[PDB]
């Protein structure tokens, strides 16, 4: 499916690169670093790839068992899950928390697996830049249908179901193909989001993809600060403030940890349009 789709013309950068992990007292050092920059900024905003659903078995692109790196010495991705089976990650959960307490603006994803959206994260507050694999739109009215199953297409293609708004339109799936241009409506949401941040959280992407991998740029060109957390150098290494080389889960969960805040049950696929009004959160520490 979409490996098959962009595996020809398309660009997959640098595949393979080696892993690095911060030793544990580093490792907790930064944590507590980050939990300081969230405590101490008014306009948060993540950027998510594919790194954040590899604990859930979904393989990424250019790890070293990711997609391209795989495909280069001629081996298949190995999944652990089909995507309607997927759970989302401790790091998917945590997310959905910051939102509720409103220590999350905006999140911003490159993946198309439908995991965001499936652990209960308003869509109003999302912006997927390349597609869901659960999403179908009406070519004629614009109406999305968030689906319990993968759309068996992907190209921006019919997928064969009609619209049923009181219209007939013909339903095409979301997944951009390399040529085609991101959605006007989300990229022009996540460009305005990375701009008006004080901070951008990255969280599993190489951010070797255009233009998705430099939204965050956008929010250190206005004086804001840049988080990455990555297991593999990114392409932007040299603009972070600070760069955790970690698994994002031990990540999250020291994080939430250090904000006081449980990472919340998840009740299997649910979808929620719009953000609901913000939950109550622990008082904030003194720093210095
Ligand atoms: N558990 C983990 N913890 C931390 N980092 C991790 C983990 N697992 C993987 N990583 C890192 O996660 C990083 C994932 O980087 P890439 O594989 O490029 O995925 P993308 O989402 O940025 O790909 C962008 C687009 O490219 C495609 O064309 C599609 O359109 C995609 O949307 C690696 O550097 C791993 O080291
Ligand atoms: N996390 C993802 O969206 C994804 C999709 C397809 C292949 N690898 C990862
Ligand atoms: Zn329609």
């Amino acid at each position: 499916n979409y490996a098959a789709g962009l595996s020809p013309y398309a660009d997959k950068g640098k595949c393979g690169l080696p892993e690095i992990f911060d030793p544990p007292e580093e490792l907790e050092r930064k944590v507590w670093e980050l939990a300081r920059l969230v405590w101490q900024s008014s306009s948060v905003v993540f950027h998510t790839g594919a790194g954040i659903s590899t604990a859930s078995g979904i393989p990424d692109f250019r790890g070293p068992h990711g997609v391209w790196t795989m495909e280069e010495r001629g081996l298949a991705p190995k999944f652990d899950t089909t995507f309607e089976s997927a759970r989302p990650t401790q790091t998917h959960m945590a997310l959905v928390q910051l939102e509720r307490v409103g220590l999350l603006r905006f999140l911003v994803s490159q993946n198309v697996d439908g995991l965001h959206v499936r652990s209960g994260f308003p869509r109003d507050k999302l912006a997927e830049l390349h597609g869901n694999m659960f999403v179908e739109e009406c070519a004629k009215c614009k109406t999305q249908y968030v689906r319990d199953t993968v759309v068996g297409t992907m190209g921006l293609k019919a997928t064969g179901r009609l619209c049923t708004v009181a219209c007939r339109g013909e339903l095409r799936d979301t997944i951009l193909d390399w040529e085609d241009s991101l959605p006007d409506r989300d990229l022009a949401l996540a460009d305005e989001a990375s701009r008006n941040a004080d901070l951008s959280i990255t969280l599993g992407t190489s951010l070797q993809i255009r233009p998705s991998g430099n939204l965050p740029l956008a929010t250190k060109r206005r004086g804001g600060r840049l988080v990455i957390v990555n297991l593999q150098p990114t392409k932007h290494d040299r603009h972070a403030d600070l760069r955790i080389h970690g698994y994002v889960d031990e990540v999250m969960t020291r994080l939430m940890k250090h904000l006081g805040l449980e990472i919340p049950a998840w009740d299997g696929p649910r979808v929620l349009e719009r953000a609901l009004p913000p939950l109550p959160r622990p008082p904030t520490p003194k720093l210095e």
